[PDB]
């Protein structure tokens, strides 16, 4: 799909078993999502954007389903006030900015 | 331009007759630039991120040129750790998310 931006990029995402509303997010390196429970290993990371830093979880080789299309990789879990999908996982859906 | 994801997407943006470089941002509801000297009024915002709550100040139709495409239109000033284009000015560029 071509989503313009006019609104909030938001989509359904699939995580964990769960549906989710989730912001596409090309100024997040990081996907970041909510308090939820992820299964695996997961180490402690800080990261930062306006307002200062938050303490996350990080889990690797994670399955999301972006608006119907699969991907893995790294998610960060923890206070933030928005799910993000960012770049790590964009980019396995193919996204690309166009003007 | 189609720019994809791999790398930040950052582009050179001329405000106030400075070259900058920021962050083309769907993320983001409003730019979001560091401080600097900027003409007219501004007005108070409060604007929330990851890690929580900032001051900034607003100028409103300000000349921006984003990657070679004009717009004019509001721009925050604060501390922001990094130049953000936001979804106000990318709107004026023509600027979508495909995938
Ligand atoms: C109330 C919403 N106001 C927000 C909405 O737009 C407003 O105007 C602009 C400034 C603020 O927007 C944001 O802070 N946007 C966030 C994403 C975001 C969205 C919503 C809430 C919090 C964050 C960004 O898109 C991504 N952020 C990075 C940029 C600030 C560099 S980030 O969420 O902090 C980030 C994400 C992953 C990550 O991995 C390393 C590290 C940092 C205001
Ligand atoms: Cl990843
Ligand atoms: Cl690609
Ligand atoms: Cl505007
Ligand atoms: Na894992």
């Amino acid at each position: 799909p071509q989503i313009t931006l006019w609104k909030r990029p938001l989509v359904t995402i699939k995580i964990g078993g769960q549906l989710k509303e989730a912001l596409l997010d090309t100024g997040a390196d990081d996907t970041v999502i909510e308090e939820m429970s992820l299964p695996g290993r997961w180490k402690p990371k800080m990261i930062g954007g306006i307002g200062g830093f938050i303490k996350v979880r990080q889990y690797d080789q994670i399955i999301i389903e972006i608006a119907g299309h699969k991907a893995i990789g790294t998610v960060l879990v923890g206070p933030t006030p928005v799910n993000i999908i960012g770049r790590n996982l964009l980019t396995q859906i193919g996204a690309t900015l166009n003007f």
